[PDB]
């Protein structure tokens, strides 16, 4: 597998759901189809950066306060 | 022209310098090839996360170094 693509994906789904929102809400959203969605919160798609800037814009949340968060996530032991 | 992506380049070729580094040396450490390397530094190629994390294995950084440059970058 790869280990930071499951750190992003997971920090996706992490504000999804802090957002209320579904994964069909955030497809609308990003202009991104929900099976890509759906594939990325499974980890069985790669994800470009291009396409990550589209799903931060889609979960309405800033560049700083999306790394912070996936620092924070990387870091979380045992 | 994408905004993270000239960001995410940026902090590449910053890191590859301070490692002394060439292209061709980050293409032959990352499995990469040199033309890609090239090509993300100048913003005109789109890259995975599959491939950043090959790109700092190749400048030897971990993950949150990078991306705690990159924050500090995209606040400058």
């Amino acid at each position: 597998e790869s280990f930071l693509l499951s750190k992003v994906s997971f920090v996706i789904k992490k504000i999804r759901l802090e957002k209320g929102m579904t994964q069909e809400d955030l497809a609308y959203k990003s202009n991104l189809d929900r099976t890509y969605i759906s594939g990325i919160e499974r980890n069985s798609r790669n994800l470009t950066i291009k396409s990550l800037e589209l799903i931060m814009k889609g979960l309405e949340v800033s560049d700083v306060v999306f790394f912070e968060m996936l620092i924070k996530e990387i870091l979380k032991h045992d």
